[PDB]
């Protein structure tokens, strides 16, 4: 489900790498008026190729809609200013160059794939 506290994403982030630091982790910002998000979520997301290339079980959505201070922390700790912003992270520490916009389910599993 979409986290909107983000100390609750973080830990559910850090027990993901811990459990299986072989894999990576996805983060995903979202935001009610992030119309990119909203077609990720429509056509791509939930599509079953992706659920196949991707573990959805370790991807993670801060909801950044109320723009909170932590909010605003974590998204420029992102290199972000707002939503979209779709990384892959790794138990190393370090993160993917973030998908930016809308794409359709084989180029997000090739973005993925490319980055881990």
């Amino acid at each position: 489900a979409m986290f909107a506290d983000t100390a609750a994403l973080k830990a559910a982030m850090d027990t993901a790498l811990k459990e299986h630091p072989d894999k990576p982790v996805v983060l995903d910002f979202y935001a009610d008026w992030c119309i990119s998000c909203k077609e990720m979520a429509a056509y791509t997301l939930n599509q079953p190729e992706v659920h196949q290339a991707v573990d959805m079980e370790r991807f993670f959505q801060i909801d950044v809609t109320a723009n909170t201070p932590e909010h605003q922390a974590l998204l420029k700790e992102y290199g972000l200013f707002g939503p979209p912003g779709v990384f892959v992270v790794r138990s190393d520490g370090s993160r993917s160059e973030p998908l930016l916009g809308f794409v359709k389910a084989d180029k997000f599993i090739e973005w993925y794939e490319q980055n881990r």
